């Protein structure tokens, strides 16, 4: 069907984010592979500003849900790769408990073969010595369920959930997710019922980058809809 025929392979993929929290600007680019069929992402990203003045895991959800694996029972309601190769415009609120928040927009589309993410991101109203500017979080990362459903007045989706930062005085930091999705252009998409995405990500160095960079590998599989 339209769009996830694009995803039977492995493909692309270009990340390309301008960042701004707390008047601290930065810019990461990302290159990688995604392999749907597994729900499998290998993506490495790298600082070209210089130093990464948030720690990298606060920006791993930022940095293609078209990847998931839905299950063949559940593929009506994939609406990530049905937007496709047209795509959608992500956009989402991340507010870090007793702390700032991210605003980011991103457009996610081919380009050509390649599954580009191209995000703006704004972070506003953090503290100077909080868990995130002080650097204050671990390099590791939790499992999630990403929770979707359909927004019909938009003809997009919605997402809620909540990340979970381990920070090194071993409490985590809460990273509520608002999420909104909408397909560009007129054309179909597939609208899903309430499911859940179940998300895991490994994040690792490169032995041989001097760059403050990072290597993310992670999985992601639909579900909650079987009956
Ligand atoms: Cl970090
Ligand atoms: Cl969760």
């Amino acid at each position: 069907s339209k769009g996830e025929e694009l995803f039977t392979g492995v493909v692309p993929i270009l990340v390309e984010l301008d960042g701004d929290v707390n008047g601290h600007k930065f810019s990461v680019s990302g290159e990688g592979e995604g392999d749907a069929t597994y729900g499998k992402l290998t993506l490495k990203f790298i600082c070209t500003t210089g130093k990464l003045p948030v720690p990298w895991p606060t920006l791993v959800t930022t940095f293609v849900q078209c990847f998931s694996r839905y299950p063949d029972h559940m593929k009506r309601h994939d609406f990530f790769k049905s937007a496709m190769p047209e795509g959608y415009v992500q956009e989402r609120t991340i507010s870090f408990k007793d702390d700032g928040n991210y605003k980011t927009r991103a457009e996610v589309k081919f380009e050509g073969d390649t599954l580009v993410n191209r995000i703006e991101l704004k972070g506003i109203d953090f503290k100077e010595d909080g868990n995130i500017l002080g650097h204050k979080l671990e390099y590791n990362y939790n499992s999630h369920n990403v929770y979707i459903t359909a927004d019909k007045q938009k003809n997009g989706i919605k997402a809620n959930f909540k990340i979970r930062h381990n920070i090194e005085d071993g409490s985590v930091q809460l990273a509520d997710h608002y999420q909104q999705n909408t397909p560009i252009g007129d054309g179909p998409v597939l609208l899903p019922d309430n499911h859940y995405l179940s998300v895991q990500s490994a994040l690792s160095k490169d032995p041989n980058e001097k760059r403050d960079h990072m290597v993310l590998l992670q999985f992601v599989t639909a579900a909650g809809i079987t009956h």
